[PDB]
């Protein structure tokens, strides 16, 4: 998260760390959202490479024992049947991970409130992006959980040639683009918390940024519009 601040331990308690076993130890590759005690919603782009994944709930400082962490393995990976790695611009960048076991919900570990199917936010809607991603373009991962005020840019504007053009599908949410604040390498799959009816719901799944860099003016962080997939998310979880 570029241009972000340090979050409070209990602030965003659905936020997970998707780590892969890099030989000796575990490395943070992506973000995620605990939707069930045994189900995790991340980006398909994260689970492309056949690695050994573990999900850590209750994380704050990757490199330091927070005393609140729960370490659970991923028994099952369900990537959206239309996900085509070579065409992230096509969308469908959403995956569901069935955890080897259920996590214990506390003030550090809660479930992510999903939006109503088909829900489109208005332009400039108050959203936050959280994650342990690069604080700078080509920089390094944040030790502690960073948060940034990333208001929304509707489809009408985000599909402008001055913005993203046709790279962005209606199935996507755009937030930020101020050139100061954004999402970066590592934030992927992690959650775009939007304030609706006084309640924070996970409207977005961090997909991509501009090849030119993370915090690029008129190149807002593109999220996978969770509200489009609600049906699928339910079907998968119920057949599993």
């Amino acid at each position: 998260v570029v241009g972000g601040t340090e979050a409070q331990r209990n602030s965003w308690p659905s936020q997970i760390s998707l780590q892969y076993r890099s030989g000796s130890s575990w490395a943070h590759t992506c973000g995620g959202t605990l939707i069930r005690q045994n189900w995790v919603m991340t980006a398909a782009h994260c689970v492309d490479r056949e690695l050994t994944f573990r999900v850590v709930v209750g994380e704050h400082n990757l490199n330091q024992n927070n005393g609140t962490e729960q370490y659970v393995g991923v028994q099952k990976i369900v990537v959206h049947p239309y996900w085509n790695t070579d065409d992230v611009a096509a969308g469908y960048d959403i995956a569901l991970l069935r955890l080897a076991q259920s996590v214990t919900l506390n003030s550090y570990v809660q479930l992510g409130v999903l939006p109503r199917a088909g829900t489109i936010l208005a332009n400039n809607s108050p959203c936050y992006i959280t994650g342990w991603g690069l604080t700078r373009t080509n920089g390094q991962l944040a030790q502690t959980l960073q948060q940034a005020y990333l208001p929304t840019v509707d489809y009408a504007i985000c599909s402008s040639s001055s913005y993203w053009g046709s790279t962005v599908k209606n199935s996507m949410v755009c937030a930020g683009g101020d050139g100061v604040r954004s999402g970066c390498q590592g934030d992927s799959g992690g959650p775009l918390h939007c304030l609706v009816n006084g309640q924070y719901a996970v409207h977005g799944v961090t997909s991509f940024v501009s090849r030119l860099g993370c915090n690029v003016t008129r190149k807002p962080t593109v999220f996978t519009r969770v509200s489009a997939y609600i049906s699928w998310i339910n079907n998968v979880i119920a057949s599993n």
